[PDB]
């Protein structure tokens, strides 16, 4: 599997995560992944409900797996 890990998928950007943050619902976006669409929907996540960039937090630790993630990776 030379393929990216799902959990490390943003659904908007559709490859790995930059910096992941989370939604109030949990869900795990890119940071500026889920800015930049955002502003093109008007507050509308991917699925058409309500969604602000300013209702969501940097997911810590799944920022730190993502890191070791790109270790490995970026050793090959
Ligand atoms: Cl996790």
């Amino acid at each position: 599997y030379t393929e990216i890990p799902d959990i490390f998928l943003c659904p908007i950007s559709k490859t790995l995560i930059k910096t992941p943050v989370i939604t109030a619902q949990g869900k795990v976006y890119d940071q500026e992944a889920l800015s930049n669409f955002l502003i093109a929907t008007g507050n509308k996540d991917e699925t058409g409900k309500k969604l602000s960039i300013d209702d969501v937090v940097v997911f810590d630790e799944l920022y730190q797996q993502i890191k070791v993630y790109n270790f490995y990776r970026k050793r090959e």
